[PDB]
C-alpha cells in the first residue's frame, strides 16, 4: 500500500506496485503479467524481490481490464496492453531516480514486453521473457483460445471463456487483432540483450515459440529449465526469478 | 436530419455528427478524417450530404486528440484511432436503424478505414478510400513527417509540427508505431468492394500508394481524378464526394 501507484492511459486508471532499493539512483524493471492474471502472482513478486535485493527497482501494473485497473476485460487487446506498457514506460522514464530500464514479461506479458521493446529499442536496455505466449496468434487463427472455441472466420462479438475462467468473456476485437499481430517482426527490432526462459514441460505454450524468439534476436540467451511448467510453480519459481535477476544484475 | 452524438472509448468521449435521410432504416457510412483535421472539413460534409441525398445515413466523429473529442493530440496513434473506429463500428452495428455498414476514410482516415475493414471483413460491406495516407509509415521510417524532421532511430518524446500546424506536437509513440504498421497486409484481408479515389496532382501522398491499394485488393476500383490535389479542393471536392456517393448508392 505504500507501494501502490496509479497512472492514467486514455482516461483509464492503471494500478501498480513499486518496489525500490535504498539509494538515490537505480535501474528499474517493468514487470508484466499474463492473460487473465494480475500484477501479484507469486512469480512476479519473487522477481520483484530478487531484483530489489540486487539494487534494481521495479514496477508491476495490472493491465486494463485486469485486477484493480479500470476497463472491462472484454475490451482488452494486446495492442492496448502495449499502450498500457507505453504509459508505464513514460512514468518510469520521467522518474529522476531511474537510470536503465528493463522489461520483464510472463506468458502474454512476454508478448507485450517483447513488442514494447521492439518499439523502444533505443531506450530499453535489457529484456527477459518468461514462457512468452507467442502461440496466442496461431491459437486465434485456429479458433481455440484457452480451450474456448469459435469460428476463426466469424469471430462473435464476445467469446465466453471456459474452465477456471468461467465468468469471463474475451473480446472479439482481442481475437481479430491477435490473428494479425506482428509479434516476431516487431520484437526483432530489439538488438540489445534478451534472456528467454521456458520450461521443457510447458503444456500451455509450445517451447518452439521460445526457440524462435532466440533465433530472431541478435543477442539472446535461451534457458530451458528441465521439467518446468508454464506457471513456473513450486521450486521452478525460484529458478526462473534467479535467472531473471542474474540477467538483470547491473554492472553499475 | 443532423444531430450531435457521443460515444465512449476507454474512458475518452468521442464527439460526432449523425446525418440521416428520410425514413427510419438505412445503410450507414462511418466517415473518418485525417491527421490534425476534424469531422467537419468541407469534403467530409459534402460526402455526408451526398450520402443523405442518396438515402444513406452517416456518422463522422472527431478522433481522440482532435476537434471536440477527448485526449491530447500528442497521445494519438494510428492504433488508438483504429480502436476509436472499432468503438464507432460497435455503435453503428448495434444501432436498430441500420442495414449495411460502409467505411469512408480520407488521408490518414483512409489508413484507419482500410485497416479496420481488414479486421472486420465479415461486417463492413463496402469501403471508400480517398487519398489514403499509406505513405505515413515510410515517412516515419525516413524521419520526415509532414515537414517536421527527426532522427528515425532516436525518436524524441514529442516532435513539434511545422507550417500551418505550427502549434502542435506529434507524440513519439505515433511515429514509433507508424514505423512498424502492417498497413497493406491487414488491409488486404478485405475482399468486398473497395473504391480508391486519388488526385493525379497529390503532393502529400504519392499516388503509387493508391495504386498499390488497388493492386492488393481482390475487388476494387481505382479513380484517378486528373489534376486533383490531396485536400480535394475547389471543384475537385464535389467530384470526390460524387465518386463516393456513386459507389455507396443503394441501387434502386
Amino acid at each position: 500500500s505504500m507501494s501502490r501507484i496509479t497512472i492514467e492511459r486514455d482516461g483509464l486508471t492503471l494500478v501498480g506496485d513499486r518496489e525500490e532499493p535504498f539509494g538515490e539512483i537505480y535501474d528499474m524493471a517493468i514487470i508484466m503479467h499474463g492473460f487473465t492474471a494480475n500484477r501479484n502472482t507469486d512469480l512476479l513478486r519473487q522477481i520483484a524481490d530478487d531484483l530489489r535485493d540486487e539494487n534494481v527497482a521495479s514496477v508491476r501494473f495490472d493491465f486494463n481490464g485486469h485486477g484493480e485497473s479500470d476497463g472491462k476485460f472484454e475490451d482488452m487487446t494486446v495492442c492496448n496492453e502495449i499502450a498500457d506498457g507505453k504509459a508505464i514506460l513514460d512514468y518510469v522514464h520521467t522518474d529522476p531516480h531511474v537510470r536503465d530500464i528493463f522489461l520483464v514479461g510472463h506468458s502474454q506479458g512476454g508478448v507485450v514486453a517483447s513488442m514494447l521493446a521492439g518499439l523502444y529499442p533505443d531506450v530499453v536496455k535489457k529484456v527477459v521473457l518468461l514462457a512468452p505466449a507467442a502461440q496466442l496468434k496461431d491459437d486465434a487463427l485456429r479458433g481455440n483460445t484457452q480451450g474456448a472455441t469459435y469460428d476463426p472466420n466469424h469471430i462473435p462479438d464476445v467469446v465466453p471463456l471456459v474452465g477456471n475462467k468461467l465468468g469471463m468473456k474475451v473480446g472479439g476485437f482481442y481475437l481479430r487483432t491477435a490473428q494479425v499481430l506482428p509479434i516476431y517482426e516487431v520484437s526483432q527490432r530489439f538488438t540489445r540483450p534478451v534472456s528467454v526462459i521456458a520450461g521443457t514441460n510447458d503444456q500451455v505454450v509450445d517451447p518452439k515459440y521460445a526457440k524462435k524468439y532466440d533465433e530472431v534476436y541478435e543477442n539472446s540467451e535461451l534457458h530451458m529449465i528441465p521439467n518446468a511448467d508454464h506457471r513456473f510453480s513450486g521450486g521452478y519459481k525460484d529458478m526462473a526469478a534467479d535467472l531473471t535477476a542474474q540477467f538483470l544484475k547491473p554492472a553499475f
